[PDB]
């Protein structure tokens, strides 16, 4: 009836960081995944069964 | 019917960092899944059921 | 019926930074998936039922 | 019936950013996927169900 | 009925960035797919089930 | 002096003199090298009387900004400055 | 005079002079290096009387910015400087 | 002088001079260096009489701000200096 | 003067001068080197009066900042200095 | 002057001047070295007046702020110095 929304945040990622400084890194991938860097989801689903927000890194063979 | 909501949050992250410093790594992995980066994952849904928010780095070979 | 929003996000992604010095990295993967850059994703649906937002660094080979 | 919406963002990604500096690296993959770019991806949907915002470094062989 | 929409964003990217310096990069694919460069998609669909907004750096030989 | 209004409206957005920074803004360098700023000086009740022989006066404020001063044996400021040097 | 009003509305809704710094907004460096700033003087009930005989004489404040000064035997500020020397 | 108001509403969002810092704010260095700042000074009830006979006199505030000086026997700052050396 | 108001309402929401810092703000190095800061001074019933021959008077604050002096044999900060050397 | 209210409201939010700081600050160092901050000096109802023969006289408050000072022989800081050395 009467509804006053003043900055609100649903489904919100903020201040996401990631320093780094004299790093040395190898990677030897056969068939997998390798994750590094910085992923950052956010996600606001209205009405929406079964919703999947971040999937990262995975190795899927299902039948 | 009389509804006020002023700076509410539902489902936010915030505030996430990783700091590195003279840091040395090795990945090998054949088939696998391997993550060394954290992933900041913000979800909200409405009348959604059977909902992930995060399915990082693992392998499934369901059958 | 009387609605006032106000500097309301839903599903956002703000202030995501990566910072590298004097970093080496090597990456050699055959038949693989490798990420080490940054994936910022934000999504906001309505009557959407079974929505992905991120899927970084997979490997699917389902049958 | 009574609506006013103002600065309201929805599916919005801003402020994302990389600083890389005396940075060297080596990526030799064969029938893999490198990614070490950055992807920002902001999608707003209505009336859509099933529908995916991000898809990065992907190796789907499905049968 | 009455519906004032002032400075709203729906699937909007802005602010991105990246910056090197004294950075250099080799890459050598055979088959693949690498990205090292900035994607910014912004995607905004009514009526439309399905929609992928990126899909940045991948391989897929289904059958 | 900057107004917004809106009255006797169903529906009224009012937006005052507002800034925004969205986008990228990349600056390089922001130096500043040898700068004098803001100097204010407020005086009452004024009545000034000089009487000067042969010398030098200067009435108000002194404000120098130099960057690089080159050479030896130079002065780069000097106020209210007597030099009787033989040679 | 910012000013934003929004009256006799049945939703009003009004903002006055606001920042916003979404985005990115990349500094490489803001040095700053010799800087005089913000030198205030207030004098109330204030006369001035002045006799010289062969001098320097200033009346009000002084700042001096300066980022290098080189040079053997020189000087860089000096405010009420006598210098007498022989040579 | 900064107003937001909403008056006689239903609903009244009324927002005054706000600052956000969303987003990414990057900045390489923020070196200050040989910086002088906010120097202040109130007299009440002053009343000035000088009187020079061949000196240097300055009636004020003295604010000196350097990052670099170099060379041998240099005067750097100097405030009420008198240099009467033989040679 | 920052005012934010919502008056007669059924739903006010007044904001005042607000700051937030939700995002990511870098800073490689903030250092400050050779400042000097905040320097105030009140004085109430002074009627100042000098006299000087062959000398040197400053009325007032001194406030030096410097980051850097080489120099063999050299002055860096001299207040009230006097300097009478033979050779 | 800070102002937020909501009166002859059946729902008020007022807020007055606040600060949040959430996300990631990061600094990499937040050095000071060599910094004068925060002198002050009141006088009410004093007594003095100043006459000078060939010296040297300052009048109110030093502050010297320095980071490095090299050389053989040198004077950094000198306040009320007096330097006669036959040679």
């Amino acid at each position: 009836v009467l509804y006053v929304g003043s900055k609100t945040k649903e489904g919100v990622v903020h201040g996401v960081a990631t320093v780094a400084e004299k790093t040395k890194e190898q990677v030897t991938n056969v068939g997998g995944a390798v994750v590094t860097g910085v992923t950052a989801v956010a996600q606001k689903t209205v009405e929406g069964a079964g919703s999947i927000a971040a999937a990262t890194g995975f190795v899927k063979k299902d039948q």
